């Protein structure tokens, strides 16, 4: 604490099964090392690291991660401590703890071990908070502490000299909250003396002193201990394991913690999907395997759409799925704002390992791409960076999968290099004449526009000053909004004549027209070869 | 380890495009593709037969040019040779009949109370022994109570090691968990016994074992005052002893038991497959261009031809070169051509002989001359032709001569011509005509023109894609397309990938949902007729 | 039909014979 030195807009969501982290919480991940500190192994971690490395040029923004298991912390009540681990789940059973008595200090010593991080540091001279002496010619002198009997917190500390009490130290009535205040104030006395521990910045409260009376002291340097409070100050603020006191703390052998468990596979994800309802993550890629949870995500995105908040889900299906199994997902996942991904392949992960990837994780590759790209930009034909993929489907298959609303992948050959690109920004929606719903990028351009348009209508008209704002005024305000949005090129064109508005008491109804930016999807070529002359 | 310097006298090899071969050979794990970059690696992945003699030919058919990197697949469902002997599943990393020559045995040594392992295989001259199997570390107790012991208990649910305990009489001196904890690697036991007063434990000097502690075996109350007894752990020591080397692997069904030196069984190449398409499916995305099947069967030629057309429809151009039989007749050849008269295929007649680098004067069938030819054609720069290039073939088992080299070539079948001297091998290949019926169009008809077209076309596709098909905006009409295409054509003329083009003969039409393009290019292709006339003034 | 690449003011009139095209249009 001293001054020193030492050496994009579209938010993205991830949710799945892996080891580590608190149960039922959302984490704002923003770097690879933050991820590996939170989680240790699982497809969630590969998905995170994939999101920031599906393409070197385009990359996701902020990542909201959730680890969906009813995990328990590993604990074992032994000695005089409610030993509990911070890390919830199976993994924590690998922790070991022991408290060894050390004789030169007449203290306890802690050793905490956990093999995956090889933690294995030691906390020593536990207790032994400060020392006391008396110099005078009085033959009998001694020290004591007396307690609040209703909690066994210390309420008095006293010195005796010549076989009578000298002075009270009022351990809830002032600066004597902190041990230092006893050490200073003894150092003001004529012949009583005290010295702080040479082991560090202890500064513990007096409230956590231990029960002790008639410590015979003059030609000595007796330690005051305060063991439990010293355990909290010197250890509880660091490392894997946490301690609470029940019963007196005393030594015991090096032993495992127990009961750390992940729990059963989650039956329903809806009541945990509520935690995204206020972070506004637009794209979400559930790593869920089963069709039952995909329907829950679809219901969730529909419910957030009714709430006014735009969200879209990208989903995958199994390994080695046929056209028809994918059609059976497409029909059962009918509504827009849900995007079905086909194939299952492989990616070169951080390890340099040839990781096998299900469609549940290949969905993350497109999610990391669509969140990286600019708003209104099409995901179509961008690279995908896939090492190997179950991708036998041919050009006519791409037309059948695309028409039915199933996102596919294609092999393409350059001059000598090759690459794999994604062939269309289509959704799972049926209607071919409704591109706002049939095309993910057009729906996005509509959503982000509508999120602003709603707010600017609130600020203008549900100022609620008076009914006298007749419909002509609304008709003008729509011209201002359509002119500002044409200025930023968010719309191609709009007919200024086509704004109609009716007002009736407290109610108004609006209609208008917009020319959206038109695509350029097809190109045909007629390439001809001819003879030629060259001459002397 | 320590700083040092190394010099390997590497025997490797005793470049743009990729070449694909699927054939029969007796080694290598089946139904997975491999990339071969080095002949000396092919002799080790594979062993024997056509697929390897094909590769030894492909990378040497011309003294100056040679084929690129090769993709391989084996056309057999070879099982691995294995046996159940003792309480061990022994399985060989070799797949095929060759693996049946393997021998494995086990014997127990009295002087160390451990097993001695021997593995033998003939053709690789492999015959080595591993000893002191187990013996993972010793203990001696040094207190002066009457007689002390130790014990090691299993996890009865899984037969994994659970605790290690030290007992002086009835008192547990100390104990350690082995189901994971602090002691996941044996190293921490090797400290945490020694650092107690009454016990010391030490390792065997034969290599760093340091096994994962869950692999010890169940023992109870073994005296270690009168003796320095071993801890055993006999099965998991085999991985440290032999896993990274050799030909054999071991798996557990049960107790490990000695047995005589015994052969394996079940190494079987199996029946040849009745169809090749199911395995031919795997080349679809490995990045090949030229593909040859190593067989004369007509079904294979029809499947590969239909496979190449299916790939070409899906953005990936490909071409097949095929031979047939041992010295086929015209009637047989035109029978094969008439059944297979589609483009992107070429048929070769002759069957040659090659001096294979073993000193092996190999008489070689026609589908293997197709390898030698396809290898050369694949290695050259784009747009060159095999036309009038020489091949390093030794001699030919042939009918066809100059008048036949009208008949066959005119009907779209390739053949090699005998030129008596000075041209390197006396042999040059007459043409690059394809199996397509109509010769009028050069893109379909002549291979080299097609091979230049296919990559030029892909580049026009890929560059148009991100500039326009991305649909970045409609506000970029057809006049800009003429600017981009003329700039594109101007690069190709400058880069020599086309001969020339007219700039003011480009027409573009557009409707917002679709753009239409028209352009002319003047192609580049090998000379084939030279008419030089002589006049004088007398 | 997924997106892809595939590879004068004085009008003048004529009327005559031809071996193609539907007549009367």
């Amino acid at each position: 604490t001293r001054p020193h030195a030492s050496i994009s807009e579209k938010v993205f969501c991830l949710i799945g099964q892996a080891e580590g982290g608190e149960p039922n919480t959302v984490y704002e991940l923003r770097n690879y090392s933050q991820a590996k500190r939170l989680f240790r192994s699982g497809e969630l971690l590969d998905a995170i690291e994939l999101a920031w490395g599906s393409n070197p040029n385009y990359t996701a923004g902020r990542i909201l991660a959730m680890r969906i298991e009813d995990a328990k912390p590993a604990s074992a009540e032994i000695g005089g401590l409610k030993i509990t681990s911070k890390i919830y789940g199976n993994v924590a059973n690998n922790i070991q703890v022991g408290l060894e008595k050390n004789t030169l200090s007449d203290s306890l010593r802690l050793r905490v071990i956990f093999q995956d991080d090889r933690f294995n540091e030691v906390y020593d001279n536990i207790g032994n908070i400060f020392t006391i002496k008396y110099k005078g010619e009085e033959a009998n002198a001694t020290f004591s502490v007396e307690h609040d009997e209703e909690t066994q917190k210390a309420s008095r500390l006293v010195l005796k000299v010549g076989d009578q009490e000298v002075k009270s130290y009022d351990l809830t009535g002032g600066a004597y909250d902190y041990t230092n205040a006893i050490i200073t104030d003894i150092n003001q006395l004529p012949d009583f003396e005290a010295k702080l521990s040479p082991f560090g910045d202890k500064n513990l409260e007096s409230s956590k002193l231990d029960k002790i009376e008639n410590a015979n002291i003059k030609d000595k340097a007796v330690y005051v201990k305060a063991v439990f409070g010293d355990l909290e100050k010197q250890t509880a603020y660091n490392g894997i394991v946490s301690f609470e006191q029940l019963k007196t703390i005393e030594p015991f052998e090096l032993t495992k913690l127990k009961g750390g468990t992940n729990g059963e596979p989650p039956a329903t994800w809806a009541d945990k999907l509520d935690k995204f309802a206020h972070e506004g993550g637009y794209y979400i890629v559930p790593l869920s395997s089963k069709q039952s949870v995909h329907a829950e995500v679809a219901s969730f995105v529909k419910e957030r759409s009714d709430a006014g908040e735009p969200m879209r889900a990208i989903v995958g299906g199994g390994f080695n799925e046929s056209k028809e199994q994918l059609f059976g997902r497409q029909a059962s996942l009918s509504n827009p704002r849900v995007s079905l991904v086909a194939n299952s392949g492989t990616f070169v992960m951080d390890d340099g390992r040839k990781n096998h990837v299900p469609a549940y994780m290949v969905a993350v590759a497109l999610g990391g791409l669509a969140s990286g790209l600019e708003i209104g930009e099409s995901i179509t034909f961008k690279p995908l960076r896939v090492s190997s993929l179950d991708q036998i489907y041919e050009s006519i298959d791409l037309d059948e999968l695309n028409e039915n609303g199933i996102i596919s992948i294609e092999f393409v050959r350059n001059r000598t290099n090759t690459f794999f690109r994604i062939v269309d920004d289509v959704t799972t929606f049926n209607d071919k004449s409704d591109p706002v719903k049939a095309e993910m990028a057009v729906g996005e351009a509509n959503d982000f526009l509508v999120s602003e348009l709603k707010v600017q209508l609130e600020d203008q008209f549900i100022g609620t000053r008076t009914i006298n704002t007749s419909a002509s005024i609304i008709k003008d305000f729509i011209q201002s909004y359509l002119g500002r949005k044409k200025r930023d090129n968010e719309i191609q064109d709009f007919p200024a004549e086509d704004v109609q508005v009716i007002v009736e008491g407290n109610e108004a109804r609006i209609s208008m027209t917009v020319y959206p930016i038109r695509s350029f999807k097809k190109i045909s070529v007629s390439l001809v070869y001819k003879q030629q002359t060259l001459q002397a």
